[PDB]
Formats: structure tokens, C-alpha cells, sequence
């Protein structure tokens, strides 16, 4: 397994030992970040360098002629790690480290390069911005998965948005950003610093200059990429004319004036089809005026949506360039009581040429976003070979090797968003879903329930329980466990409720009553967790397994308690 999977892979069913004694060619001339990892990883010749370096002159025709491309070869006599550019050589070694198993390598040859030019994460949700340590750890992660873009733009950071966008960061925050930029460079990620001025911007030279001086200050901290965000604002800052003016002005007097500026990106006010006016001008203006080199961000047909051929041809035609995709998943800032831990899917795998970048807007839970981010990295680099389910499992196993089955069990039933203002849904729990649909069917009309379905429901509950208890105590990735703990509790309780509801479906009158009282106590523990964990202004609480598992239990409870209330004439409460 290689994530992301290379564009070209030939494997000989032979395997070389990692060389006990070796000879290093090119250590002094190849990318120092690439060379560090290699030296870290460990007579026989190993050749490392970029195209044009002496060490790799012999393989110069093997090396793909693509930005970030590389050639990698292992066989008995030599090893080659040769990039088309420095980032390519870094990537060559990210692939290398995934092959080295027990101090052994397969004999292979790889020609590799990304299908989409910019691949990464936009930290652009509403809510508590990632902590400093969460960001350090993200950046190492992006580098390993060949993500090359990090767009820093937290809605709730006041030096990024209204009104302190005009002020230089204070010293503590500045020294921190400076460290983020450095770690980004070492992992070969563009740190793109976004600014969001449009809520209170005045279209005068005074504000235009304070913006420039803001950028200038960021440049002094080490930033080499920039963005200007116009999303979700009202007022005079929505003027398309003024926006493109301001972006071209920044282009002409800043990006074009400094030696080493990489990405310059804007995010439009109308940023999805659904919100663009058919007869108004917003998007054709932008397409016509913005200097060709300036990227434009786009979320798809709606604020939350998957990217299709129709969707992206539609946008590319109006902005006269290929859209830079802002994909709003696994972001959950509008369903803050759900975790979105399922697979990444729904995005057309044939349209690499029609996009200039693909970024994911993640959750406010940094570590839990790693499942989707790994997947988005695998997709943006090699969409043609994009495998939904296998990537999801690879992610989990990379993120928590010591309890990967347990993490899969939990994430499998934490995928859906539940009903929401954007109408966007994910599958969840399809494994146990057929058995649940049947078993329920049987009851609400009257016929028998199948013993196989029943045993499976009971096997599910039992596995949910082991997984919850194993995850709570896992110390391999504590930060992930802190994020998900409230949901782990809810999940354990849901499964205990399900085991008790099934026992009601199998006996004698006072057993049924004990179970019924146990269930009511379990309901209340859930209400408790729901009222006191994750109490945020917007969707307070903790919901879990809500697509199939919860409604299954709530209904098998109402029904067995209905049967009872008439076969014994009692008045038991049946709500949930
Ligand atoms: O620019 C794209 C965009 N801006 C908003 C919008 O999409 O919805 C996201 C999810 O609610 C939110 O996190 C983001 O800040
Ligand atoms: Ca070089």
C-alpha cells in the first residue's frame, strides 16, 4: 500500500535488504529536508538529487517533467530518489519511507507526480481555531501525504478578520506564526496566510495601504503565499469591481515585486452556484478583470456539496480559469453536535484538469479531521486511482495503529450529519443497516423477527462497547481521544441501551420491568451528556449513531413497550 498511490508503479516480486553498508551520492546538493528524512531512515549506491544535479545525471530521462514529480527505483545494485524539483525529491522520500518494512524493501520502479496542482487544508471554519500544537502536528501530516497547501484563515481570529486585520499580530502570536511557517517549509507545505477584510473595509487608499502593510509584516514573518477572503460578508465589501481592483493592485505592487511569492488566492462573495445570480455580474467581472495568475475559490453547487463535471464546467466557464476548490467537508460548524468521521466520496474522479487546487475545510477537531484529510490528499494527488473505502481504512490505521479496528467501528457509526439547513447527508452504518431494516419491518406489521438479524444487532452492540472502552484508554494519540471522548461516552451508552432493548424483546414480566427501568436510566445518562458536554451556542450537545442505530433502538423500545402496555394492561411511558 502507498498513500497516495503513485501514477506509475512496477513491482518485482523480489525484495532487497535495506543496505547494511551503503554509498551516498548527492547529500550535499539535493533538497536538505529530503536528505534529512533519508539520513533518518538509515557498498551499495543510493543516489539523491533534483534534475540538473550531478548525482542523478544518469536518470534524468526517467524523471517526470511535472511540477513535484519524482523517479524512484530500488533493485539489488542501487537506489534512486530523484525529483523534478526539490519538492519532488521530498515526495520521492515520503514514498520511500512507506516501502521500507522491517529493514526490507520491495524491488520497484515508480514514476510519480500530482494530478492537481494545489492540494491541502483550509482552516476556514467557525469556532475555536486549532491550537498551536494541533497546527504543528497537522503540518507534519500534510508533508507525509504530499499536501502542499495550508490556508490559515480562522473565522474567529481577530488579526485575520474585522476589525484588527489592519494591525500587525502582537508578539506572542507573531512568534508562533513564524514557527508555523518554518515547520511548513521543512515539510514542504505552502503556508498561505489569508486575510478577511470585507466586513468593514473602506474602499479608500488608507485601507488599501493598511492591507499592503499587513501583507508586508506577514512577509517579514516568513510568509510566501497569500489570500484575500470575501466569503459571508454583507455591505460595501461585496463589490466585485473593487475586489478585483484590490487583488490586481496587490498583485502588481506585491506578489510581482517580491522575489519569492507563490500562491495568491481570492475567495469570492458568491462562492457556490446556488448563491450566484444568473442575471447579475459578480462572477463574469471577476473572471474578466482578475489577473490570470490569481486563483479563485469555489465550493460547488451549494455551500456544502460534492464536485461534479457539470458543476465545475459551469464555474470554469464564468471565471475563465480552472476553479480552486474549497470543499466543505468534514467541516461541521453547522452541525457542531456531530462528528463526521466517515469516508471522503462523491467527488468526480475524472476532472483533475478542471481544477487548480482542492482544499478541504475541516472540523474544529483537528486530529479527527485527519481521516478525511488523508483521503482528500490521496484523492487530489491521484483521483484516477481514488479508492474511497480502502483510503478510509488506511487513514485510520495510520492515525491510530494500536486500535484501528476499534476506531473503524466508532467512525462507521459516526458519519452522518443528521438533518440540517444545507440538506447535506452522508451514509452511515450501512453494514448493519440491512439487518436493522428487516428486524424492524417484522414488528411494526406483526410477523416474526429473524434470529440472524437479531444476533447481528446484538453483535454490533457488543462491538460498539469494546471499541468505546478501548478508545477511551488509548494513549497512543491522546489528543484525538480528548476530542472524541464525549462522543465515545454517548456511543457506549447507545450500545448499552441497545443490548437492554433487545433483552426486552426476549421472557417474564418482572424481567421486562427491570430492563425497562434500566433503559430509562440509560436514556437519562444520554440526556445528561447531551446537556453538559460541548455546550456551544449553536447546536449544543453530543449526538451519535443517529442515522440507523439510534432510531432503530428508539423504535424497538416504543414497540415492545406497546405490546406490553396492552398484553398486561399497564401504563408504562414509551417516549425516548
Ligand atoms: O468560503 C467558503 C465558505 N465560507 C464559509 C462557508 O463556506 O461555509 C463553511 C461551513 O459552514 C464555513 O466553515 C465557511 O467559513
Ligand atoms: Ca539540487
Amino acid at each position: 500500500s502507498l498513500q497516495p498511490p503513485p501514477q506509475q508503479l512496477i513491482v518485482q516480486n523480489k525484495t532487497i535488504d535495506l543496505p547494511a553498508v551503503y554509498q551516498l551520492n548527492g547529500g550535499e546538493e539535493a533538497n536538505p529536508h529530503a536528505v534529512k528524512v533519508l539520513k533518518e531512515l538509515l557498498g551499495m549506491l543510493i543516489s539523491i538529487g533534483e534534475k540538473g544535479d550531478k548525482s542523478v545525471r544518469k536518470y534524468s530521462r526517467q524523471i517526470p517533467d511535472h511540477k513535484e514529480g519524482y523517479y524512484l527505483s530500488v533493485n539489488e545494485k542501487e537506489i534512486v530518489l530523484a525529483g523534478n524539483d526539490e519538492r519532488g525529491t521530498y515526495y520521492a522520500l515520503q514514498t520511500f519511507a512507506q516501502l521500507l518494512k522491517d529493514g526490507k524493501l520491495p524491488e520497484v520502479e515508480i514514476k510519480d507526480y500530482p494530478s492537481v496542482r494545489y492540494r491541502g487544508v483550509v482552516e476556514g471554519f467557525y469556532g475555536t481555531p486549532w491550537s498551536h500544537q494541533a497546527r504543528l502536528s497537522q503540518l507534519k501530516f500534510y508533508g507525509k501525504n504530499k499536501m502542499n497547501t495550508y490556508i490559515y484563515g480562522p473565522k474567529d481570529d481577530p488579526y485575520h478578520s474585522a476589525p484588527n486585520w489592519r494591525l500587525p499580530y502582537p508578539d506572542k502570536e507573531a512568534a508562533q506564526l513564524q514557527e508555523l511557517v518554518a515547520v511548513a517549509n521543512e515539510n514542504e507545505v505552502d503556508f498561505v496566510w489569508a486575510i478577511h477584510p470585507g466586513q468593514d473595509i473602506k474602499w479608500n487608499k488608507e485601507d488599501r495601504d493598511l492591507l499592503l502593510a499587513k501583507f508586508e509584516k506577514m512577509y517579514q514573518l516568513g510568509v510566501r503565499s497569500f489570500a484575500v477572503f470575501f466569503n459571508d460578508i454583507s455591505g460595501e465589501g461585496t463589490n466585485p469591481q473593487k475586489q478585483a481592483e484590490l487583488l490586481n493592485y496587490i498583485d502588481e505592487k506585491f506578489a510581482q515585486v517580491k522575489p519569492d511569492i507563490n500562491q495568491l488566492v481570492m475567495c469570492p462573495t458568491e462562492y457556490n452556484k446556488s448563491w450566484s445570480n444568473p442575471n447579475g455580474n459578480y462572477l463574469t467581472t471577476l473572471g474578466d478583470k482578475l489577473n490570470p495568475s490569481i486563483q479563485i475559490m469555489w465550493t460547488g453547487d451549494r455551500v456544502i456539496s460534492d464536485i461534479t463535471r457539470d458543476g465545475i464546467s459551469w464555474i470554469n466557464e464564468r471565471i475563465k480559469r480552472p476553479a480552486y476548490i474549497w470543499w466543505n467537508f468534514p467541516v461541521s460548524d453547522y452541525v457542531r453536535d456531530h462528528l463526521l468521521l466517515g469516508p471522503v466520496y462523491g467527488n468526480d474522479t475524472t476532472i483533475a484538469k478542471e481544477m487548480s487546487g482542492f482544499v478541504t475545510n475541516p472540523m474544529e477537531h483537528a486530529e479527527s479531521s485527519k481521516i478525511a484529510i488523508y483521503s482528500v490528499a490521496s484523492y487530489a494527488w491521484n483521483p484516477a486511482k481514488y479508492d474511497t473505502w480502502q483510503t478510509w481504512k488506511d487513514a485510520i490505521r495510520t492515525i491510530l495503529p494500536s486500535a484501528a479496528e476499534e476506531l473503524e467501528c466508532f467512525a462507521m457509526h459516526n458519519s452522518d450529519l443528521g438533518p440540517n439547513g444545507h440538506g447535506y447527508r452522508r451514509e452511515e452504518s450501512m453494514d448493519i443497516q440491512p439487518a436493522a431494516e428487516r428486524f424492524l419491518k417484522a414488528f411494526k406489521e406483526g410477523k416474526n423477527y429473524d434470529k440472524a438479524d437479531f444476533e447481528t444487532l446484538q453483535y454490533t452492540f457488543e462491538r460498539m462497547k469494546e471499541s468505546a472502552d478501548i478508545l477511551l484508554m488509548n494513549t497512543e494519540n491522546k489528543p484525538l481521544i480528548v476530542e472524541i471522548t464525549p462522543w465515545v461516552h454517548q456511543f457506549k451508552l447507545t450500545a448499552e441501551m441497545g443490548e437492554e432493548v433487545l433483552k426486552m424483546v426476549e421472557r417474564n414480566e418482572s424481567y421486562f420491568l427491570r430492563k425497562y427501568n434500566h433503559v430509562k436510566a440509560l436514556q437519562q445518562q444520554m440526556f445528561y451528556i447531551d446537556q453538559t458536554s460541548n455546550q456551544n451556542p449553536y447546536q449544543p450537545g453530543v449526538k451519535t449513531a443517529t442515522r440507523v442505530i439510534k432510531p432503530l433502538i428508539d423504535r424497538t423500545f416504543a414497540t415492545v413497550v406497546k405490546f406490553f402496555n396492552q398484553k398486561f394492561n399497564a401504563h408504562l411511558d414509551a417516549t425516548t
